[PDB]
């Protein structure tokens, strides 16, 4: 019998997801009469000769082997309500002529004949033979059909390895993969979905002047770098090897996510801080309605209570900015306020303590760098310059004080000495950096694990390049802890010089290089080579949400020439170059949490222990909490991979996975293509490991290093971003100023008031979860596969994360674990998987989304 297949299309109109139309001011969303489509009839526009869908048979082919096409059919009618219809979603009825000749639909083509694009959410088919409903999850913007050569195609729910693809769909699956790759030529346009690679030749503006030029990162041995998404803009006129600047940076269309709520448009907020808030605030300082300099610590604390008095000239141009109404507290006229950072909510002065300084290396914004000291004195990895065939100038006489009464040899034996080494990355650039307004040191800090389980800083080494040349080693000075008099003020400054090194390393390497930059080539390789239908595509896809968008924004506004990072952080104009130098030492398999802990000497392998490793510092909150989430991720990945691959041979035989990984190594991270540590993709265990590392990187690692930025460093005093003065010398006038007024001396050493305001405004956005964040584990978008085994496995994953959330909260109430809270009384909640919106100090998103 000839029968009609009943379809329901769910879509979302442009107006409901677009920044320009959704900006009134934003407060409630997910709500409304869950904007049921029908009401307010722009919906009738979709109902004529506007939108056509054409079914493609999965089980029946034409003469040349491609699935049989049905008749192009138009949207018939509006569905007013459905039990699962969401906020902003509109539903349409469409009935397809099909018969028992053309078999089971497995894909469809769609054509939009309207002027305006819409976001296609889903197709659902209610069918004909002994067959359940067929679901299609689309989540894609559909532009006008005249813009494309072949029609937009979408496949059903069914997950298929290349060998498992229904014969009539084989050519459709390969053709879309081809269309996603492009041909490597052309300027990319907004409506396109073309994924390809380019180097970082994107950040400078050499047409504006030679001092605005920035070196090309990647594709050479001096500055290797991961690739980023190809945009295809015309080169600069002055330099052929650099790409010209634009106010719009292309990314493949479905990588840019819209939002139902105005305040969830965070990249928009960030861009507005660069383009609108930064030049306008800079005008208050280039005048005098704001004094240029903080004069006291009380003046810093006033940012959070009464705020900073600005004229209403600037205030009335900054307060009605679309997304920024949430993050900028405004009393009325004479104040820009900032929310109190968690670090000072219980105690204003606890950050100054040695124990908080030390604790923040284990549970702070950059909890990833500390190493156990294996030999003494600490050595440098630098080349022919002679302090690197020499050592640190910290001596054994320096480390014998008050606490445990051990010798240095004993304390190394018993694994009680630890190092935070910031000597090598900055050293080669120090002479250049100190020729600007910045004055910095290369630092080392040695820490002792006390009997009470907490860490204590024992000595700080400050090093400068050269009395008489670089071949002459390091000029080093050593500073010891002190709690009274001028010597305590010196020690606080020594601590600030370390933290200034740490903040810059954190921003550029721990955060930017190790999450953002390193992940982007994996997104490109995945889309280029794995069909949407591939199991591993589905495993990885939630972990890529909005990453290319925030990275494109970073290229424009954050990491560009004269952008926020160069103006705010210690390394200045060398910031991104130096991160390429650090990338020379990046190894993919050491990003796995257990490998990292082992590599830094913070754990030893031990099968007697809960995660197979024994920690050397038991109360190391980042690492003990991280290991629960790492193990949950790796278990999920293993269960999932082993649903699909029957043997290692079926993995070796998979052409999509093999081409993905070959292009990842040879092109995406192509400056490291000959490194021997890359997984070969010859074994299911190597696939598990690679996939776990990408998901850990995108989710927990980025969250751990990102979401504590405002809570710890919203007080500039605790995490200063640059230094401007060398240490006061014993008989100068600066030492007397330190004696008479140490707060003023502290303040004129660290980040000035202007750059403090920029820093705070940026890290307040960076530390916020949007309302519509999708978190690790439980959360996905929809009906993403019809494989009930995968659904069950994913549910087990969600359940384990909820169990881990309870265990983690319980550790926060344990009084024996002092590193979890500190004198600052800030329970470590950074690795708690779930969160509400805002500046919470918690929540692990699936992806790098901000
Ligand atoms: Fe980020």
């Amino acid at each position: 019998r000839g029968h009609k297949i009943k379809g329901t299309v769910v879509l979302m109109r442009k107006n409901v997801l677009d920044v320009n139309s959704v900006t009134s001011v934003g407060g409630i969303i997910g709500q409304g009469l869950d904007l049921v489509g029908s009401t307010l009839d722009t919906l009738t526009a979709f109902l004529g000769r506007s939108v056509s869908l054409q079914l493609i048979s999965a089980t029946k082919a034409d003469a040349n082997g491609k699935g049989k096409l049905g008749k192009a059919t138009f949207l018939e009618g509006i569905i007013t309500s459905l039990p699962t219809l969401g906020a902003g979603q509109s539903a349409f009825k469409i009935n397809f002529e099909w018969d028992d000749g053309s078999g089971i639909p497995g894909a469809f083509y769609i054509k939009n004949f309207m002027q305006t694009e819409f976001f296609l959410v889903s197709l659902t088919l209610e069918d004909i033979p002994n067959h359940g409903s067929i679901h299609f999850v689309c989540n894609s913007w559909i532009y006008n059909a005249k813009l494309f050569k072949s029609d937009r195609i979408f496949f059903a729910n069914q997950t298929y390895l290349p060998s498992e693809t229904p014969a009539p769909l084989v050519k459709y699956r390969e053709e879309e993969l081809h269309n996603l790759r492009g041909d490597g030529t052309g300027e990319r346009k907004e409506w396109e979905r073309i994924y390809d690679y380019d180097v970082y030749n994107d950040l400078g503006d050499p047409d504006k002047g030679e001092n605005h030029a920035r070196p090309v990162l990647g594709g050479n041995d001096t500055f290797p770098y991961p690739r980023r998404g190809r945009t295809g803009r015309k080169p600069t006129r002055k330099d052929p090897n650099s790409e010209s600047r634009s106010n719009d940076v292309y990314l493949p269309r479905d990588e840019a996510f819209g939002h139902l709520k105005s305040s969830d448009f965070l990249t928009y907020g960030l861009k507005s801080v660069s383009q609108n808030v930064l030049p306008l605030l800079q005008s208050a300082f280039d005048l005098n309605f704001t004094p240029r300099e903080f004069d006291s610590f009380d003046e810093v604390h006033g940012l959070y209570s009464g705020g900073i008095k600005l004229p209403t000239d600037i205030i009335s141009k900054i307060s009605p900015l679309p997304v920024l109404k949430e993050i900028f507290r405004t009393d009325g006229e004479q104040a820009l306020k900032f929310p109190p950072p968690k670090v000072i909510q219980v105690s204003k002065s606890a950050w100054m303590t040695d124990e908080e300084f030390a604790r923040e290396m284990l549970a702070g914004v950059n909890p990833n760098l500390i190493r156990c000291l294996k030999d003494f004195p600490p050595r440098s990895k630098l080349d022919s310059q002679v302090y690197g065939d020499h050592t640190s100038q910290i001596t054994k006489e320096h480390l014998e004080p008050n606490l445990e009464g051990l010798t240095v040899d004993e304390a190394i034996q018993n694994k009680r000495l630890f190092l935070l080494d910031h000597h090598d990355p900055i050293m080669p650039y120090l002479r250049r950096i100190n020729a600007t307004s910045t004055k910095a040191y290369a630092t080392r800090t040695i820490l002792f694990l006390k009997n009470d389980g907490t860490l204590r800083p024992l000595a700080i080494e400050l090093s400068l390049p050269h009395p008489q040349g670089d071949q002459s080693g390091a000029f080093s000075q050593v500073f010891l802890p002190a709690d009274e008099g001028v010597e305590s003020s010196i020690w606080l400054l020594a601590k600030a010089y370390v933290v200034v090194n740490d903040s810059c390393y954190h921003q550029l390497v721990s955060h930017w290089l190790n999450t953002h930059a390193v992940v982007e080539p994996f997104i490109i390789a995945t889309n280029r080579h794995l069909s949407v239908v591939h199991p591993i595509y589905k495993l990885l896809h939630p972990h890529y949400r909005d990453t290319m968008n925030i990275n494109g924004l970073a290229r424009l506004s954050l990491v560009n020439d004269g952008g926020v990072i160069e103006q705010t952080f210690l390394w200045g104009r060398y910031s991104v170059e130096m991160s390429a130098v650090v990338y020379k030492d990046w190894v993919f398999t050491d990003q796995a949490l257990p490998a990292d802990l082992i590599k830094r000497g913070m754990a030893i392998e031990d099968p007697s222990c809960p995660h197979g490793i024994r920690l050397v510092i038991e109360d190391y909150p980042y690492t003990v909490d991280g290991l629960e989430i790492w193990d949950a991720i790796k278990t999920w990945v293993h269960e999932y991979v082993f649903l699909y691959y029957k043997s290692d041979d079926t993995l070796r035989e998979d052409p999509e996975l093999q081409a993905c990984w070959k292009e990842l190594v040879e092109v995406g991270h192509g400056d490291k293509k000959n490194e021997p540590w890359w997984p070969k993709m010859q074994t299911r265990e190597e696939l598990v490991e690679a996939c776990a590392i990408i998901i850990w990187t995108a989710s927990a690692l980025h969250a751990a290093v990102n979401f504590g930025q405002y809570p710890y460093g919203g007080l500039i005093l605790n995490r200063p971003t640059l230094s401007r003065r060398f240490m006061p010398e014993k008989g100068s006038a600066e030492y007397e100023e330190l004696r008479k007024n140490p707060q003023k001396a502290y303040l004129k050493t660290i980040t000035p008031k202007f750059q403090t305001l920029i820093d705070l405004s940026v890290i307040e956005i960076l530390s916020r979860h949007a309302s519509d964040e999708v978190y690790l584990g439980e959360r996905d978008n929809p009906n993403w596969t019809s494989d009930t085994r995968a659904l069950e496995a994913f549910k087990r994953f969600g359940n384990k994360l909820a169990q881990i959330e309870n265990k983690l909260s319980e550790r926060n109430n344990d009084e024996k674990l002092r590193n979890r809270c500190g004198p600052v009384q800030m329970p470590y909640t950074l690795l708690l998987p779930s969160s509400k919106e805002g500046l919470t100090f918690r929540g692990i998103p699936n992806s790098i989304s901000i």
